[PDB]
DNA sequence: GGCGACCCGGCGCCGCCTACGGTCAGTACTACGGGTAGGGGGTATCGGGCAACGCGGCACTGAACACCGTTGTCATGTGCCTTG
């Protein structure tokens, strides 16, 4: 990386290649706005529906939880949880609570 | 003998940002040996689709009583007629 870069002075091949680990502020703030808007639309729905979808898709922890995995803290059945998840997906699929999330993809 | 030159070392610098830049370098070899990460099959455990079994309003078997309403009922009282 300390090669002359073909230039006798003031240059180094080590100062011409961009990295990839660096966080792009644009993408980061877009993600933050996505998180806030999704949390807002999530609060718009019922608090119970909100909580169950959040725990299923893991919106507070990195790893999502399985259906029956939610039926221990909340004390519900593996098929009840599936049913409320299904009707949550049905409601969120409504064009009402989709537009604000369309551009986010 | 400390000065003195001189001699050398030795470093250290030589100004600020800007556009593009083109490429390639020669003389071992086999042989074994272990040991694996990858190729396979079969098994134990967790994760989905239909009914599940609650509830609640009210609603009915109306049943069985209750609330007035009513013409049943009547032993017991006025008015006229006959006899004291």
């Amino acid at each position: 990386l300390h090669t002359p870069l073909g230039e006798d002075g003031d240059s180094e091949f080590g100062d011409l290649i961009e990295d990839s680990e660096a966080v792009v502020p644009a993408d980061a703030v877009s993600f933050t706005l996505l998180q806030e808007q999704l949390h807002s639309v999530l609060d718009t729905l019922s608090e119970r529906e909100a909580g169950v979808v959040s725990m299923r898709f893991g919106l507070t922890d990195g790893q999502p939880k399985t259906l029956d995995e939610i039926g221990k803290v909340y004390g519900v059945t593996r098929e009840r949880i599936r049913q409320i998840e299904s009707k949550t997906m049905s409601k969120l699929r409504h064009p009402s609570r989709s537009q604000v999330l369309r551009d986010y993809l």
